[PDB]
């Protein structure tokens, strides 16, 4: 069991930093539950992606926490990370967003107020129009720096449930995997990273006991288009520049 997580973390290239923290919390699953994840079938993201959130940053880096509920209904969307999608290339073309970001509703929402927040677009204009004429020589082009930004301002893209089997089972999932989410927490208890809590999620986490002692940025959520113009969005992701090219 314990071998099989070590394995399991490898697997991820999850870094030997991460055991204090990370191991006890995986050791919060059942076990009938931990063979089937062992068994790496029925369920994405892969296995080798499920711990994909903390293949890079290390416990001592981490800054925000950032929730997602699980991984979602699609496979080619599934990566292991809270809010990124797996199926985004390239953010822009010629026209603005691609098709790719446009689809993906909250992600579309999340790039404009980016875009707004560094002062791009003016807040009354965050059309494809306004967006496909400003000048990109700085910014990111791809989805996969997007979320290495993320990771270089210490955000750890943490879903609920880091794995999803079909679209009834999720809130069985979530409950297995609460008391993992929980008992990670417990672990950052001296970090003090801030929790960023968008829609439900905000309520939903006050009864954990140790989302207690973490500060934290209750937010709505990015599917919203009044997101985009949210100052307090502003204020929290601004400062990441998670756009700017590096």
């Amino acid at each position: 069991p314990i071998h099989q997580l070590q394995e399991l973390l490898r697997l991820n290239g999850v870094d030997e930093e991460w055991e204090p923290i990370l191991l006890p919390a995986l050791m919060t699953l059942e076990d009938s539950y931990l063979e089937w994840m062992a068994a790496g079938e029925g369920y994405i993201p892969p296995r080798d992606r499920l711990l994909a959130a903390f293949s890079t940053l290390r416990p001592n880096e981490v800054r925000y926490i950032l929730f997602g509920q699980d991984p979602g209904p699609r496979p080619e969307s599934a990566i292991g990370y809270a809010f990124i999608d797996g199926r985004v290339r390239e953010i822009f073309s010629p026209r603005g967003l691609s098709r790719e970001v446009n689809r993906a509703t909250s992600l579309r929402n999340f790039i404009k107020m980016a875009l707004v927040a560094r002062g791009s677009l003016d807040p009354r204009d965050t059309s494809q129009e306004a967006i496909a004429a400003l000048d990109k020589t700085l910014l990111v082009s791809q989805m996969r720096e997007l979320r290495e930004n993320f990771e270089r301002s210490g955000v750890l893209l943490l879903n609920m449930a880091l794995l999803f089997t079909s679209k009834e089972e999720s809130r069985r999932h979530i409950r297995a995997w609460r008391a993992f989410i929980e008992k990670l927490l417990e672990g950052f208890e001296a970090y003090g990273p801030t929790l960023i809590l968008f829609g439900a999620h905000a309520r939903e986490v006050q009864k954990l006991k140790s989302a207690r002692g973490l500060p934290q940025v209750a937010l709505e959520h990015p599917y919203n288009h009044t997101f985009i113009v949210n100052e307090k969005a502003w204020e929290l992701f601004g400062p990441m520049d998670l756009l700017l090219k590096r």
